[PDB]
């Protein structure tokens, strides 16, 4: 005989195992980067309330049940929450399942108790929600989890299901789960009984230098169970929250069946196309197993009742807007050496309550505006950022933010009007000898010469005058007088006012210092404004925006870590002066709509509107964030709006979809309350109006009072 057959086919095995080497010893595939939300730390005494705590959770894909029994789910009581906080591997330090009761004492997070041994957190963390993977060179998605990490369960409906009850290395003599391993991981197509052995012989192969628990590891990562648009969507725990929006770890049996389901044919079950073929694989699965001793009959009628929820969406590229800012980020603080790696993850400052919020505002405040005035083409663009830290929490870039190309938060550059105003005022009130909330500015005709050859002549909102000719200061801004606005603005000087734009923190590039500057010639996409406004609400230090936490690699290695940056732009107290001034626009001013609905959150902002209503934004600062609203059109016409009525109905919605925090102005040093009267002069003690002065000896009064 030629038995050397045996031998070629031996050594062909053995240089075979060198290629299940240096591709299962190392990188397997590669994995892309794994997008996260922001990680929120509880603490007790923290301003939250029970309803408040219910929305984070959910929209951290925890859900409400009536008993508890898997990690990502909890339960409301009068007073409390008790819910079991899933294991995250926390760049800080990995954690497992926790069971704990927050309990509330009406306003606030009265205790945070860890269940198992009834004491109390100091600071309890919650894990953050996976936003979304940067798109793999190969097309190929996959999340990795190791063994432990997938539930019994759905390896027991995997076994029940492909290798019927095991594979020990009799299968094939009634007419593989190694055998399959091989084919997706090694293999060509289709047709060739060769295939067939060719893979048998890698099988043998592979379940000879690698243990039981090793083989399904890589399985349950590599099958094919979707298809994002042009990405394969594979492994188990991708597919989970791309078909759940929960954790591989989390799925229910019914869940679990579909999934296995999805591996022999894994397209033609696709539950988007056709539910019906799925839902019969689905129940059909729950009938092989049921055959087996893992399924009660019982409960399979319930299984079976049980209607697929299921993702009902797309999922192609989630948060399109966001996601603009983080790849910008990134390229930024990293370069183009990371996607290099393998089984990076990405730590954002994304706020899902935030975005849900302004979304919801987004959707359904447009098409409103849209009824109401009979328009038919009205655009919106979002930004919330942290108040102190300049992080990003949210960003829409559209009114329909679940399907972006174009993002408005970060491309469409407007002039921003008389959302420009603050910057003067600010400019002034750095000055506490000279200009204070009480001092005297003009209101009468103005007829400004300028470079060849019409004269700039600017008129108030209603083409009046202010009878006396005069008016101070603080209710210039509150009611975003254009005249009085001017006056000031000209007598600071353009250049004193384009260096505190400067220092605010806008692109130098878009400041042109002529006149019509002050009055809001200015051009600024909403991100930027956000970073200006967040300027004076921090209290005068500039953070600059960001939208990145950290960035670790997959052993743990940090690519990246924020620190905080804070640049001291305007004094405090010029700061103080002009958001006390900016919570009268929307108490008393032409904000005030806010302030009637809101009374309790004392809001500090700024209406911004531009001839003819071209584009209309609304600045909000609260005790937590800086919401930018800029509502408008693409095309750059009219919108038919009036006033800033549509950036504060978006912005009054967004306010209403979530819990915001109320801002309560702590005073910076040397700010006194001091009154003046009617003629505007201080007064030792009365005065019909009371106004916040930069002084550190309010002693400006017994001067003032010596005028007799």
């Amino acid at each position: 005989l030629a038995i050397v057959f045996a031998v070629l086919i031996a050594i062909y095995g053995v240089y075979l195992d060198q290629k299940i080497r240096s591709r299962i010893d190392g990188k397997v595939w590669q994995l892309p980067a794994a997008v996260y939300g922001r990680m929120v730390n509880l603490e007790p005494d923290m301003t939250i309330s029970k309803n408040e705590m219910v929305k984070l959770l959910e929209a951290t894909q925890y859900r409400q049940v009536s008993k508890m029994t898997r990690p990502g789910e909890f339960t409301v009581q009068a007073n409390s929450i008790e819910m079991i906080r899933r294991p995250f591997d926390f760049p800080d330090s990995k954690e497992g399942q926790v069971r704990a009761r927050l309990t509330f004492d009406g306003d606030h997070l009265a205790t945070i108790v860890n269940m198992e041994n009834n004491r109390q957190f100091g600071f309890f963390r919650l894990d953050p929600r996976l936003i979304t993977m940067i798109s793999s060179p190969n097309g190929e998605q996959r999340l990795f989890v190791p063994r432990s990490g997938f539930p019994d369960l759905l390896v027991d409906t995997l076994l029940a299901t492909e290798d019927r009850h095991f594979y020990e290395h009799y299968s094939i003599g009634r007419a593989t789960l190694t055998q399959q391993l091989v084919k997706n991981l090694f293999l060509s197509s289709e047709r060739s009984y060769w295939r067939k052995a060719n893979e048998a012989y890698m099988a043998l192969i592979m379940d000879a230098r690698y243990s039981k628990d090793r083989i399904l590891e890589l399985y349950m990562n590599e099958v094919y169970l979707g298809q994002s648009g042009d990405n394969e969507i594979r492994g188990f725990p991708l597919a989970s929250l791309y078909y759940f929006g929960r954790p591989v770890e989390e799925l229910s049996l019914d869940q679990q069946a579909l999934l296995v389901g999805m591996v022999k044919g894994a397209s033609i079950y696709n539950p988007w196309r056709n539910p019906k073929l799925a839902l019969e694989r689905r129940n059909l699965v729950l009938r092989l197993l049921q055959q087996q001793q893992i399924i009660d009959q019982e409960l399979y009628d319930m299984l079976s009742a049980r209607p697929l929820v299921q993702p009902r969406g797309g999922v192609i590229s989630p948060q399109p807007a966001f996601m603009q800012l983080v790849r910008q980020e990134l390229q930024a603080k990293l370069g183009d050496k990371v996607k290099d790696l393998s089984g990076v993850k990405i730590f954002t400052t994304f706020d899902s309550v935030a975005q849900d919020a302004a979304e919801k505002a987004a959707v359904e405040g447009i098409p409103a505006l849209k009824k109401q005035r009979k328009l038919s083409d009205l655009e919106t663009a979002i930004v919330v950022v942290d108040r102190f830290s300049g992080e990003v929490r949210a960003m829409v870039g559209g009114s329909e933010p679940q399907f972006a190309g174009y993002n408005r938060a970060m491309q469409a550059r407007r002039s921003i009007g008389s959302l420009a105003k603050p910057a003067t005022y600010l400019t002034a009130l750095s000055q506490p000898k000279i200009y204070r909330l009480n001092t005297w500015i003009a209101d009468a005709p103005i007829a400004l010469r300028q470079p060849n050859g019409q004269v700039w002549s600017p008129q108030n909102d209603d083409r009046r005058y202010s009878e006396s000719g005069r008016v101070m200061l603080v209710d210039a801004l509150t009611r975003s007088m254009n005249v009085p606005t001017v006056n000031l603005g000209m007598a600071l000087g353009l250049p004193a006012v384009t260096e505190t734009w400067i220092k605010l923190g806008v692109p130098k590039d878009q400041l042109h210092p002529v006149p019509a500057m002050l009055l809001g010639a200015l051009n600024l996409t909403p991100i930027e404004v956000a970073q200006a406004f967040q300027t004076i609400a921090s209290g005068g230090n500039r953070a600059p925006l960001s939208a990145l936490r950290s960035v670790i690699a997959e052993d743990g290695k940090v690519l990246y870590q924020s620190f905080p940056q804070a640049e001291r732009a305007v004094p405090a107290q010029a700061a103080y002066l002009t958001l006390w001034t900016m919570q009268q626009v929307v108490q008393r001013g032409t904000g005030r709509q806010l302030g009637a609905k809101y009374p309790n959150l004392h809001l500090a902002g700024k209406t911004g509107t531009t001839n003819n209503n071209v584009d209309t934004w609304f600045a909000g600062i609260d005790g937590s964030t800086v919401t930018i609203t800029w509502v408008g059109r693409d095309n750059n016409q009219p919108t038919k709006l009036y006033g800033a009525s549509g950036a504060m109905s978006i912005y009054q919605r967004y306010l209403a979809n979530q819990t915001p925090t109320p801002l309560n102005l702590v005073p910076p040093e040397d700010i006194a309350d001091m009154g003046v009267d009617y003629d505007g002069n201080f007064v030792c003690s009365g005065g019909m109006r009371i106004l916040p002065v930069w002084t550190s000896d309010p002693q400006s009064l017994c001067q003032q009072s010596e005028m007799q």
